[PDB]
């Protein structure tokens, strides 16, 4: 059914792990769940309260507040299994793994997209402000203190008062990864012309973050292909709701460019983070020949993917939102991880 993702050098067996931080070694007793296992799950005990609530308020389900009580007790339920054993619920656990448990307790209770109103709001103001934070990038003159500009609104796409101002406001370079100056020196040189990107969040990170950022390799020369969702996890941007949302933005241009060569993929994915030795076979077709990739949100860039080895030109840019995540880096919270490997 699902396939590696065509730029990951072969063989990825035994080589290529999802996962970013290891929450056990095999030395560890196997019935005894880990100091970081144990503090792990509390990253997921801690998403339940915010859970049950994007839950038992969506009004599309009957009898909702129930529901999500069933929720609520099955997915603690499962978390406190693994502390007792490791084992169980297809243990050792890893951030996969809790994700995929996390979206199943909800799905089985009959959810497919609880966070509907939510990204329907979201692109609902972004919508409203693409044209104006569009205009400006174009208004920089230089391309290279453009691309700045650009690479900052990816990053407030993250958090986000407004989106223009949290562009200004991100925390202090050095940056904990910060490979934007080797990247800016071959953007200069246009070299790439096959980009694929890993989308995470709707709203702003999508429209105002990275629909911009597309539009300026496309202003430059190169094909862009949106790999997104297929199933609602968390506010995350899915193929179907992008293929709306750029409906509605494109002459069939993107204010004034040609958009023949951007191109929307469904990865496949059905979870906030993602897995990319297993994925859609249309994906890879699309990016069966891609020079460049990019996986965005903390799950695709950082918890996943972070030390990825590609056979081509690779970049991952997340901002970090998990005090658990930015101890492992040794970053601040906000911190933004620009994290380029050419060749
Ligand atoms: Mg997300
Ligand atoms: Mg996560």
């Amino acid at each position: 059914e699902m396939v590696p993702f065509p730029q990951l050098p072969m063989p990825i067996e035994n080589n290529y792990r999802a996962c970013t931080i290891p929450y056990r070694f095999p030395s560890d007793d196997p019935k005894k769940a880990t100091p970081n296992e144990i503090s792990w799950i509390n990253v997921f005990a801690n998403s339940i309260p915010s859970f049950k609530k994007r839950a038992e308020s969506d009004i599309t389900v009957p009898d909702a507040p129930a529901r999500a009580e069933k929720f609520a007790e099955r997915y603690a339920g499962i978390l406190e299994d693994l502390k007792k054993d490791p084992e169980s619920h297809g243990g050792p656990p890893d951030g996969i793994l809790l994700c995929r448990l996390r979206e199943q307790v909800l799905r089985e209770l009959g959810f497919r997209d609880i966070f509907k109103k939510v990204k329907d709001e979201e692109n609902a103001k972004a919508i409203s402000l693409f044209p104006q934070v569009v205009s400006l990038s174009d208004a920089i003159e230089d391309d290279g203190k453009r691309l700045e500009n650009l690479v900052r609104g990816i990053f407030a796409g993250n958090i986000f008062m407004s989106f223009l101002a949290s562009c200004q406001n991100l925390v202090p370079r050095p940056w904990v990864i910060d490979d934007l100056e080797n990247f800016q020196a071959k953007w200069i040189n246009k070299s790439w012309k096959k980009a694929v990107i890993f989308v995470d969040n709707s709203g702003a990170d999508i429209i105002l973050g990275i629909l911009p950022f597309a539009r300026e390799l496309l202003r430059r020369g190169a094909q862009v292909v949106l790999a997104a969702n297929e199933l609602p996890s968390i506010n995350d941007i899915t193929c179907t709701e992008l293929t709306e949302i750029l409906s509605q933005l494109k002459n069939g241009q993107l204010l004034g460019v040609d958009t023949s060569k951007l191109l929307i993929a469904n990865s496949g994915n059905d979870l906030p983070v993602i897995d990319l030795s297993r994925v859609s076979q249309e994906l890879a077709y699309l990016s069966s020949d891609a020079d460049l990739v990019i996986v965005e949100g903390m799950g695709r860039g950082i918890e996943t993917n972070l030390y990825a080895q590609f056979k081509c030109d690779s970049l991952k840019i997340g901002m970090v939102k998990h005090l658990e995540v930015a101890e492992f880096l040794g970053g601040r919270l906000y911190d933004c991880v620009f994290k380029f490997n050419e060749v």
